[PDB]
């Protein structure tokens, strides 16, 4: 199936997921002279004191960190959002060296990686609900630059021996997510999809306009991770991001 490699890229994934070359597709170009400054937009509100983790576990594309979305625990709010939406997970996309990696660009602009929080609009809910929607979904996205050292991402650094491989899978509790977020809540929002197939156009992109700093060894211990699952030849986890898609009309706001 489908991967980021020369034969099964995202440049292949429309065979399999025609909704590829849809309408609200993701990642885009994020132009800052372009984008509307919208003063409609709302603060955001980041209320993740109740944060329950659970595990983590190597999927095969990336690494999810899972939560307890059984409760109003994790949500997110305000902004350009109706609605609570639940934490469910997190993940990053990450490249091969420091110039690559993150899947929304800045003025053409590539970072290191991006963080993405993904919540569910609970008047839906389940999840699989949430997919079916055209206001499912919210991803809250994090771009990561390379500097001084992340303390609130050490410890999930520290674990990625344990899921080398894929489907590997470990116990992870007492993460607060909150060690992840920059000081300013200034982002860019607008209508898109899921990045990985596949690739439903149910979210609400928000992107936050500051990035986050993490050392080279922290990024470093992310590009050790494998594709493969054990037993098998060895595949670097790197590159595991979709270049930038056709904004087609759609407007991008600011909220500053
Ligand atoms: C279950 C779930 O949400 N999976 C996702 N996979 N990629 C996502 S992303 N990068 O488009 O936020 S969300
Ligand atoms: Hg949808
Ligand atoms: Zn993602």
């Amino acid at each position: 199936h489908w991967g980021y490699g020369k034969h099964n890229g995202p440049e292949h994934w429309h065979k399999d997921f025609p909704i590829a070359k849809g309408e609200r597709q993701s990642p885009v170009d994020i132009d800052t002279h372009t984008a509307k400054y919208d003063p409609s937009l709302k603060p955001l509100s980041v209320s993740y004191d109740q944060a329950t983790s659970l595990r983590i576990l190597n999927n095969g594309h990336a690494f999810n960190v899972e939560f307890d979305d059984s409760q109003d625990k994790a949500v997110l709010k305000g902004g350009p959002l109706d609605g609570t939406y639940r934490l469910i997970q997190f993940h990053f996309h990450w490249g091969s060296l420091d110039g690559q990696g993150s899947e929304h660009t800045v003025d053409k602009k590539k970072y290191a990686a991006e963080l993405h929080l993904v919540h569910w609009n609970t008047k839906y809910g389940d999840f699989g609900k949430a997919v079916q929607q055209p206001d499912g979904l919210a991803v809250l996205g994090i771009f990561l630059k390379v500097g001084s050292a992340k303390p609130g991402l050490q410890k999930v650094v520290d674990v990625l021996d344990s899921i080398k491989t894929k489907g590997k899978s470990a116990d992870f509790t007492n993460f607060d997510p909150r060690g992840l977020l920059p000081e300013s809540l200034d982002y860019w929002t607008y209508p898109g999809s899921r990045t990985t197939p596949p690739l439903l156009e149910c979210v609400t992109w928000i992107v936050l306009k500051e990035p986050i700093s993490v050392s080279s060894e922290q990024v470093l211990k992310f590009r050790k991770l494998n594709f493969n699952g054990e037993g098998e030849p060895e595949e670097l986890m790197v590159d595991n991001w979709r270049p930038a898609q056709p904004l087609k009309n759609r407007q991008i706001k600011a909220s500053f």
